[PDB]
């Protein structure tokens, strides 16, 4: 038993994280095959980030001014391409540690494990959230763009994210690794800002499941309520609306517990009107949304990689 | 920016992990050189778990009864010998894998990161502190015995943890990798119970000056404490008392903030009293004491906002 925030190994992808430079600007890149991903904004000065045109940026670059450094080795750029806000660094060498892999755009609510990087070397492994409004409550320093997200589906890991900025409340923002971003931010030095959050409802429920798993029931009530019922409460809260996949999605914790997920609505419309009174369910005071259905299974049955 | 609950990236770690049989029961072993490391109770049916004497249960086994598999390959086992409750078992082939390491033996409040593993194979990574009763919070189902606990300041793997058990209580015990028990703990099912267990004073403390650094000071005030009268209020909440060493240690978090421990410690004096009053700290509505002083400055950044 027990129940912790849980990142996936990160040893695949720490076999691709290299170094890039471009004139002052350092960050990290990822090595798959014979090509290095990293963020565009790597051929930006402080000047030209206020209103980059990226292509005519690049058009004035050769192959020799990206400096890759995988570990101790300098690798040689022999091509090079932009695709959206990623640049594409084709180089000589192919990684010999390159996983089996797929680049995966993921949704609002779904999870992933964050590897934050440091001039090409990996330094910490973290759980997140993709929330509602598309940013991420990451924690990154300067030097740590390029940075990647990924999942582990059996031995294939699929990567979702590339860290490029910091948002003026603290918060992340990022793109695919086909370079779209999440969000409707860009890459430019000007006012952007995190919308309104909000909670991920299946993600809180999926956590009270996971706490009746680990003996943690005083919030379990006899009450039952309608789906029509419990999203006019979840919006009064700043919840995300629970759909019927949503409580598809939670059936089989459903199974495994014996309480229907609107039986469990009627427990988290009674937390959120009333608190917890001075009680905490799996040691937090605060209702935890960064655990999906699929996770809190994951967890619960020791799914390994 | 940013504060979470990060791991050290766990590729070191993973190429290590193996999965050791002997009859029916199966387990994690740590593949260092040519010696794989296990919990000693491997050896043991559950029909030996009450008052087990392991020298007259090793003493009957031969090499080959041992199977140890390291990925799809099968180890041969040359030699076997026991230190204290951790099982020594000599292979024919030195892991190519093995990081530069060391085993150290931590202290309570110290964190270090866990790699989950079921059958030699890693399913997750989370961190985690020594509790004040040498118990941790983990998150361990049947099958994780062997999973091992480690840091990684800089390129050195320091080995801190073995798991062997679960108390009662859903809380875990465990050795250090020379088989020591952290506690009062054995490996045998007996009637055992974890102390009363009680919150990191010193983490507490380093987690604030986090939040400062990090631009959060609401929970400040004027007033400062003797280290006696600290001691005497955070003992009624089950604090552990802070001694002139962590005093110490608070040293450079002191400098870089601009405030005093004591004066640290009196914030910490009100927080106890009052509660966060419908505010949070990092994000939590809970004092968080899984932060040691030495990962709050390798996370954080040197310049406070
Ligand atoms: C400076 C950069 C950025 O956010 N880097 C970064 C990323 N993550 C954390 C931290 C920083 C910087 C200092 C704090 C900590 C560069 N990326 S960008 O998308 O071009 C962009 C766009 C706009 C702005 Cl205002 C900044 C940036
Ligand atoms: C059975 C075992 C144990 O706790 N395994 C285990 C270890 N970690 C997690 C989980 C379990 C079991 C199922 C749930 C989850 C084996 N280790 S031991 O030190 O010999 C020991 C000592 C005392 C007792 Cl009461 C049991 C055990
Ligand atoms: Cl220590």
């Amino acid at each position: 038993s027990g129940f912790r925030k849980m990142a996936f190994p990160s040893g695949k992808v720490e076999g691709c994280m290299v170094q890039v430079t471009c004139g002052t600007t350092t960050l990290n890149g990822l090595w798959l095959d014979d090509v290095v991903y990293c963020p565009r904004h790597v051929i930006c000065t402080s000047e030209d980030m206020l209103n980059p045109n990226y292509e005519d940026l690049l058009i004035r670059k050769s192959n020799h001014n990206f400096l890759v450094q995988a570990g101790n080795v300098q690798l040689r750029v022999i091509g090079h391409s932009m695709q959206n806000c990623v640049l594409k660094l084709k180089v000589d060498t192919a990684n010999p540690k390159t996983p089996k892999y797929k680049f995966v755009r993921i949704q609002p609510g779904q999870t992933f494990s964050v590897l934050a990087c440091y001039n090409g070397s990996p330094s910490g492994v973290y759980q997140c959230a993709m929330r509602p409004n598309f940013t991420i409550k990451g924690s990154f320093l300067n030097g740590s763009c390029g940075s990647v997200g990924f999942n582990i589906d059996y031995d294939c890991v699929s990567f979702c994210y590339m860290h490029h900025m910091e948002l003026p409340t603290g918060v992340h923002a990022g793109t695919d690794l086909e370079g779209n971003f999440y969000g409707p931010f860009v890459d430019r030095q000007t006012a952007q800002a995190a919308g309104t959050d909000t909670t991920i409802t299946v993600n809180v429920l999926a956590w009270l499941y996971a706490a009746v798993i680990n003996g943690d029931r005083w919030f379990l009530n006899r009450f039952t309520t309608t789906l029509n019922d419990f999203n006019l409460v979840a919006m009064k809260y700043n919840y995300e609306p629970l759909t019927q996949d949503h409580v598809d999605i939670l059936g089989p914790l459903s199974a495994q517990t014996g309480i229907a997920v609107l039986d469990m609505c009627a427990s988290l419309k009674e937390l959120l009107q009333n608190g917890m009174n001075g009680r905490t369910i799996l040691g937090s005071a605060l209702l935890e949304d960064e655990f999906t259905p699929f996770d809190v299974v994951r967890q619960c049955s020791g799914v390994t990689f």
